[PDB]
């Protein structure tokens, strides 16, 4: 029961209206989603992003009745809060990491131990997302135990980093270990390790057969370009103590608005391929020109 704050919660109002406002593009998402897996030429960045937007998506979306059954009923039950939201997200943190997992993984079947001996690209992937979780289940472990909580907040299960220090368990680790050093620490190791490989595959790197990693680092921080500020002075200000906090609900859950945020910024994952793509052809540059003199 998050009921035990003010009913208006005028904070979470204004993310339901980002929840329609942002369900309108999410109906293009089971499009965008289908089509991009099932479109041969889709296999970039993004290609892991959209195994993964197919869950996220789903294992969201699947979970989205349980939101408006939030304001509906006008309470909230399950556990679907933290065991939902933060779960996702746990994985989405550790995606980063397990990121450049799944390139050396694609690669594998394109470079060095391909599979197992005979199967599938997929059918590995799948499977070695299984494997790779179990080492991120370690960590996301704490949270099952003592770390981070599974208490309410407002009326929507939205789940966010962990409230405070906590030192027997360092629950201050969730923004610290899998936020900042999953994408910030290794984004710039790759940038210190890049001229370090660079060594020997130095331009060689056509199509998305090795240069995808120069822009997984891209779109990672592209994306973070507009990700990173907003959810790191949201997490350092509910942190920054002194302001918003008049209550736990309100504060914990319009921080939640991230949860969204994560699913919108997942659009790029559409655009920054289009436009890698469109780079090294020359008719794309005439062809967004095309319409545009039109403008209709």
């Amino acid at each position: 029961p998050c009921m035990l704050e003010t009913e208006t919660l005028n904070k979470y109002v204004v993310i339901i209206a980002y929840a329609l406002v942002f369900l309108l593009s999410l109906l293009g998402n089971s499009l965008v989603m289908l089509v991009i897996l099932y479109s041969r030429v889709g296999r970039s960045v993004t290609d892991v992003y959209l195994l993964n937007l197919a869950l996220a998506d789903l294992l969201f979306a699947l979970t989205l009745p349980i939101w408006a059954a939030s304001k509906v009923n006008g309470w909230i039950f399950g556990t679907f809060l933290c065991k939902v939201v933060s779960l996702l997200k746990e994985v989405n943190f550790y995606s980063g990491i397990l990121l450049l997992a799944c390139i050396s993984v694609d690669r594998y079947l394109a470079i060095v131990h391909a599979t197992r001996t005979l199967t599938q690209k997929r059918h590995l992937v799948k499977f070695v997302c299984l494997g790779c979780w179990g080492l991120s289940m370690n960590l996301s472990l704490p949270f099952f135990l003592f770390r981070q909580a599974y208490h309410p907040n407002n009326s929507s299960p939205v789940c966010y980093e962990v409230l405070g220090n906590d030192t027997a368990k360092w629950r201050m680790v969730l923004r610290i270990l899998p936020h900042t050093f999953g994408f910030i620490v290794p984004l710039f190791v790759m940038l210190f390790c890049y001229g370090f490989t660079l060594r020997t595959l130095f331009k060689a790197h056509m199509g998305q057969k090795h240069r995808a990693m120069r822009v997984i680092f891209a779109v990672v921080l592209i994306f973070l370009l507009c990700w990173l500020p907003y959810n790191l002075v949201l997490l350092a200000d509910t942190l920054m103590r002194t302001q918003v906090i008049q209550e736990s609900c309100e504060r914990r859950n319009n921080i939640g608005r991230a949860l969204d945020a994560t699913e919108i910024l997942g659009f790029l994952h559409s655009c920054l391929n289009p436009i890698i793509y469109a780079f090294i052809g020359q008719n794309f540059r005439h062809g967004f020109l095309k319409i545009l003199a039109m403008h209709g």
